């Protein structure tokens, strides 16, 4: 029923930061910010293609790229500070 | 016995730079480079810890994260260009 998601945005630049804010807000709808462009979401299929067709509309393809890691959910560690 | 693991370095500078050239190489030992900061890493137990270790003792605490998730391994989308 639901999956445990995972979102890495790999962007740089006006526009790389302009898109990273969109898309942290798109991600934000379903889940958490954990890393300044990484993004743990909790989702159902529906949810899940809704979010994927928003980001992969955000982001500029020839300078971005995300993945997007279906998870099915084991401690991760986190290591060191923030984000912001 | 073999273990997917997934490390996201949240790394901005000089320092970053250089940090970043380090980690890159650490991880390339047990596996690839997906995106700027992201690794796939294929790894027993020993070989997890003995990269953990490493990759903790790199980073600069104050101004870097790294994220460790164990995936135990479905299509990871990948939207987008590179990495370089």
């Amino acid at each position: 029923h639901m999956m445990l998601v995972l979102i890495t945005y790999d962007v740089q630049s006006m526009g790389g930061t302009k898109r990273l804010r969109k898309v942290a807000k798109a991600c934000q709808n379903y889940g958490q910010r954990v890393q300044n462009s990484v993004f743990e979401c909790i989702v159902d299929s529906t949810q899940l293609t809704s979010l994927k067709l928003e980001l992969t509309s955000l982001i500029d393809e020839e300078k971005d790229s995300l993945r997007i890691y279906r998870l099915g959910y084991t401690k991760v560690e986190h290591i060191g500070a923030k984000p912001s």
